[PDB]
């Protein structure tokens, strides 16, 4: 994919942002925001040039699967991809994401490998 990219990492946890931020940055991912919550992405978003997203799961003021069904029904950003992350897996909350439009759904924590993985099979699916 494009190195120049441009993602948003979301999530309330400042922590996870940072080593998200920094997981990217390993991978040649330098161009990348970051969020505290739905609203705030949402609010970033719209300046628009953003191509990719990843979510945490539970946030306060809009959690990621409220974010998730927003961007897909978002004339601009419906086809926007965006991974979900989770602490934990749950089987009723990966069909959810799933049938809502997750591109994708990770258990954090996970290495750069796995990473990687994710982000180049959604690449592969969407011809990114
Ligand atoms: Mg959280």
């Amino acid at each position: 994919a494009d190195k120049e990219l441009k993602f948003l990492v979301v999530d309330d946890f400042s922590t996870m942002r940072r080593i998200v931020r920094n997981l990217l940055k390993e991978l040649g991912f330098n161009n990348v925001e970051e969020a505290e919550d739905g609203v705030d992405a949402l609010n970033k978003l719209q300046a628009g040039g953003y191509g990719f997203v990843i979510s945490d799961w539970n946030m306060p003021n809009m959690d990621g699967l409220e974010l998730l069904k927003t961007i897909r029904a978002d004339g601009a950003m419906s086809a926007l991809p965006v991974l979900m992350v989770t602490a934990e897996a749950k089987k009723e909350n990966i069909i959810a994401a799933a049938q809502a439009g997750a591109s994708g759904y990770v258990v954090k924590p996970f290495t750069p490998a796995t990473l990687e993985e994710k982000l180049n099979k959604i690449f592969e699916k969407l011809g990114m």
